[PDB]
């Protein structure tokens, strides 16, 4: 397709490896670029973890208000919200918001711990039909993004299908799906990523990720106006261990999708 040549040229003009999956929920048509290659998910894995806790809350009705202690030993590499509540508590709802809206890695680990370890996150993926997602490590080591490492990876096609079901489908209960939508719409870390490539009149919720090898990720659900919503995954990683972030590549991929 014309879009695929447009993305291949963007990739060639980036020096790295680009993966894209778009779901047009008008006719279930899809645009895929390296859609079945594995990419390090990095902090985009927070969507699966937060959704898995939301699924638990369908049975445990008060689970989101459960306080969780934040201890000095819980702190890791990037802790913007959790560091404000050390020696106190945060609720699972507050931890979910911190993970999904500020990329707080301590919050992600509290979600993982609530699910019984990384295997509890992968389990929820399999329970909703995602046979590709795998979470193997806690934060921050899940973001090492080493070329060829199968750990903590998924494919663009699989993540796009999962994100649809979580945010627009019925993989979650209605109150839970709406809460995840509110959290994603309120993300603060995505202004330079997919959001920067789309028309200003489209509503977006997304969740970014980054890691070594200049790994720069964003997954988003997009509501243009008066038409069927979109689901877009843009993953990008580079050959150099110390490569710089390239959020502009995700913005440019979204623009290219949006054109077609
Ligand atoms: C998720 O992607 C998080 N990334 C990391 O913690 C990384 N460290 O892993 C050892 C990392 C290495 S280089 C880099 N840019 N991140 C958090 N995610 C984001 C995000 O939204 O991209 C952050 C900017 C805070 S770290």
């Amino acid at each position: 397709s014309a879009v695929q040549n447009k993305l291949a040229a963007l990739e060639k003009s980036s020096g790295g490896r680009l993966g894209v999956a778009l779901i047009d929920t008008a006719d279930n048509t899809q645009v895929l670029y390296r859609g079945d290659e594995r990419f390090p998910m990095c902090s985009t894995s927070k969507v699966m973890a937060a959704a898995a806790v939301l699924k638990q809350s369908e049975t445990q009705k008060q689970l989101l208000n459960q306080p969780v202690e934040i201890k000095p030993a819980d702190l890791v590499n990037y802790n913007p919200i959790a560091e404000k509540h050390v020696n106190g508590t945060m609720t699972l709802a507050e931890l979910s918001a911190a993970a999904l809206q500020y990329s707080d890695n301590t919050a992600m680990n509290k979600l993982i711990a609530q699910l019984g370890g990384p295997g509890g996150v992968t389990a929820f993926a399999r329970a909703i039909g995602d046979e590709t997602f795998r979470l193997d490590r806690t934060a921050p080591t899940l973001n090492t993004a080493i070329p060829g490492d199968p750990r903590d990876t998924t494919t663009p096609r699989a993540m796009a299908q999962t994100l649809r079901q979580l945010t627009l489908g019925h993989a979650l209960g209605e109150t839970q799906r709406a809460q995840l939508v509110t959290w994603l719409k309120g993300n603060t870390t995505g202004a330079a990523s997919i959001r920067a490539g789309l028309p200003t009149s489209w509503t977006v919720g997304d969740r970014t990720g980054s890691g070594d090898y200049g790994t720069t990720n964003d997954i988003a659900v997009i509501w243009p106006n008066g038409r069927a919503p979109l689901v877009l995954v843009t993953y990008f990683t580079q050959p150099q261990q110390n490569a710089e972030s390239r959020r502009d590549v995700l913005a440019s991929a979204a623009r290219i999708i949006a054109e077609g």
